[PDB]
């Protein structure tokens, strides 16, 4: 299906785009909170070698089937692609970081999953690649500090 | 003409991943049937992103391209450069570490039109060690080459 990834069922590139486009647009229109997470995954090649790739699979697909288990309505989760992923809550930074986190937390326990998150905060007169811009850098702050972290903007 | 389409990046002209693969696999059995030195290098970019979003996606294209044209002027007649994917490449070069290595450092200092910022690692063929054994090695390098700043090459 356009706009999905055929592994995972998360949106693809296209629809991560076309999904941060419209929440911005959201926020900015109907007056909704918006937090933009940039993810990375950090051990998926040793689990790949460790095990194959059909497990790594699996870990990709559990990753995005467990964030479906608590993203909202008109929240989203992204394959950007390969082990990247975008993910999108309508809900204050306190609430969609506090989920995250314990998502993540969760995944860390059945090959566990490090991964490097970045976060950004929608804000009036922003547009989507600046807040993009803005969850990436976070993200490889996460990235080079070590992995297995949120950073936030 | 099946075996280009098959083995090689349309976009950049050099192996593609299949293309790689295939490459490493010859170069060890070369290296430990017929005698000769081999060092494979793994390659990531560290700034093309800025590229794109400046400039926009076909100006990165040719910074990949330029990337990978240059390259072809120094590999030797049995060396060769692929691409893993992204802004991934693998170098394949029959010579010894040092002459390989000097090489490699002199053409990326010379790239260092938009500088380009590159990580590497490197690894030396020898008995008893495979392809896939000599990937990991050189792949483990680039990464520490990474995480320590970028802009460098480390060996295995
Ligand atoms: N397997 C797979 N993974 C994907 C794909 N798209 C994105 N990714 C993953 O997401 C990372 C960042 O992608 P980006 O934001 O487009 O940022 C990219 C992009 O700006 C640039 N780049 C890579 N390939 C090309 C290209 O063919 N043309 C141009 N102009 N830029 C490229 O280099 C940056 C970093 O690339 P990476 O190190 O590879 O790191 C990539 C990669 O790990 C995909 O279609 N397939
Ligand atoms: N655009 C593009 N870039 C490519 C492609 N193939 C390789 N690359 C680039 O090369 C890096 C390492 O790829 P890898 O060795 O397969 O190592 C991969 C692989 O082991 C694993 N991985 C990624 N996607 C999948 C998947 O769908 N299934 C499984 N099992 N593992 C995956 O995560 C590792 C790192 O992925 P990345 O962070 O994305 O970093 C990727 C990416 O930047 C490609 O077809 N298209
Ligand atoms: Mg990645
Ligand atoms: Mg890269």
């Amino acid at each position: 299906h356009a706009l999905f990834d055929p592994l995972t069922e998360a949106l693809n590139r296209r629809g991560c785009e076309q999904a941060m486009r419209d929440s911005v647009t959201a926020a900015q229109r109907e007056g909704w909170p918006f937090v933009l997470f940039v993810l990375d995954m950090d051990n998926l090649k040793p689990i790949n070698d460790r095990f194959g790739h059909l497990a790594g699979d699996r870990v990709l697909v559990r990753l995005v089937e467990s964030a479906y288990g608590w993203l909202g309505a008109q929240d989203w989760i992204g394959r950007w692609g390969g082990d990247e992923f975008l993910i999108g809550v309508h809900a204050s930074e306190d609430e969609a970081t506090l989920k995250l986190n314990q998502w993540l937390s969760m995944l860390e326990r059945e090959a566990p999953l490090h991964v490097s998150a970045g976060s950004a905060v929608c804000e009036v007169g922003i547009d989507a690649t600046e807040l993009y811009r803005r969850a990436d850098a976070a993200m490889y702050r996460a990235k080079f500090s070590g992995g297995r972290r949120l950073v936030r903007d």
